[PDB]
């Protein structure tokens, strides 16, 4: 008894960016003595800033962090209510952003299935708050995983959060504009050559899926916030290209 060491932020942070987990040994026995979880002002950069798990995440070698799964394990062990694993990010780099998200900003399909595993919510939102304005790392790719996934052109990733038994990512979620993941790839396409056959074998991909995930669902009818079919918002938007490949599509 009597006891345990002082394990500070400044000392976890540390711990966790140089990737060995053997020096996480007595934060357990601290954050419970204390009654404190990872998700606490003391170990954020700031009320609703970074926390350790982000860090970890942002700090990748060969994909993966070996911290990862005895940081989310402290977590669960020190009886959290609110799950280190979906705590969000929002300073003046980020908004809104989960540790997932990194995941997939950061192209790793191995630390993506890590943090699905471990209870990650696959439909928590990043961007929304920003709109055409450049502020910090955001943009828009439809502020939901698997749109950021399907618009980062990463298909391995796509695969998981739709066929993973953990947690399921529904094609039919919408991001504050009403948006699809569909919807998204018609707004992040650009009208090249090159970008338009990507963002094409992507939306075909998806809706593959879409008949096998949710048969009854038809995908492409669903209309945004300003009443608008991804069909007609390649149009409003000038994506001629696309716009010509959803066109032969509906007319088969």
């Amino acid at each position: 008894q009597q006891e345990p060491d002082r394990f500070d932020r400044d000392r976890l942070f540390s711990v966790v960016s140089r990737g060995v987990p053997e020096e996480l040994t007595g934060l357990l026995e601290y954050l419970r003595w204390n009654s404190k979880y990872l998700t606490d002002s003391a170990y954020t950069e700031g009320s609703t800033g970074k926390t350790c798990l982000m860090k970890a995440v942002l700090n990748l070698q060969d994909g993966v962090n070996a911290c990862i799964m005895p940081l989310l394990q402290i977590d669960k062990d020190s009886g959290n209510p609110k799950p280190l694993v979906n705590a969000q990010c929002t300073d003046e780099f980020y908004q809104g952003h989960s540790a997932l998200h990194i995941a997939i900003e950061k192209r790793s399909l191995q630390c993506v299935k890590l943090l699905v595993e471990n209870g990650a919510d696959v439909h928590l939102r990043a961007c929304g708050r920003f709109f055409q304005k450049h502020q910090g790392t955001c943009f828009y790719f439809g502020e939901l995983p698997l749109s950021l996934a399907a618009c980062t052109k990463q298909w391995d990733v796509v695969t998981y959060l739709l066929e993973n038994p953990h947690q399921p990512a529904s094609l039919e979620a919408t991001d504050s504009l009403g948006n699809t993941v569909l919807h998204a790839l018609v707004m992040i396409a650009d009208n090249s050559p090159e970008n338009s056959a990507l963002v094409i074998h992507m939306y075909d991909g998806l809706l593959q899926m879409g008949a096998r995930l949710c048969p009854t669902v038809q995908l492409e009818e669903i209309s945004n916030h300003q009443g608008l079919t991804p069909l007609k918002l390649a149009a409003k938007e000038g994506k001629i290209e696309i716009f010509r490949h959803i066109l032969q599509r509906e007319f088969s």
